């Protein structure tokens, strides 16, 4: 499913991501545009081996197991093609748990590069919230 970016904005308002960890909603919009253009079927293949995976595009060495990255950890504990559902709910419960480890949402390349210190509030500007 490719979303739009109000639908997907009251999806990740529904499923607890408005400020969970002091981030608020137009950042994970951002994220997830950046990461894959508000598809969740996007894949794409790392220099490592590992695979990225979804609207959020989550990574097989730590987070999922794709069954193909060797001496990788599920520490969301779901195979990887659970990531491509058009229901986001398991990409959601995963990246509450990867925000959560430390880093905040450098986690995510596009964020830090194309997010961080802009005015993300414009990622939700004009939806019904
Ligand atoms: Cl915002
Ligand atoms: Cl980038
Ligand atoms: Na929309
Ligand atoms: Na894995």
């Amino acid at each position: 499913k490719v979303f739009g970016r109000c639908e997907l904005a009251a999806a990740m308002k529904r499923h607890g991501l408005d400020n969970y960890r002091g981030y608020s909603l137009g950042n994970w919009v951002c994220a997830a545009k950046f990461e894959s253009n508000f598809n969740t079927q996007a894949t794409n293949r790392n220099t490592d081996g590992s695979t990225d995976y979804g609207i959020l595009q989550i990574n097989s060495r730590w987070w999922c197991n794709d069954g193909r990255t060797p001496g990788s950890r599920n520490l969301c504990n779901i195979p990887c093609s659970a990531l491509l559902s058009s229901d986001i709910t398991a990409s959601v419960n995963c990246a509450k748990k990867i925000v959560s480890d430390g880093n905040g949402m450098n986690a995510w390349v596009a964020w830090r590069n194309r997010c961080k210190g802009t005015d993300v509030q414009a990622w939700i500007r004009g939806c019904r919230l």
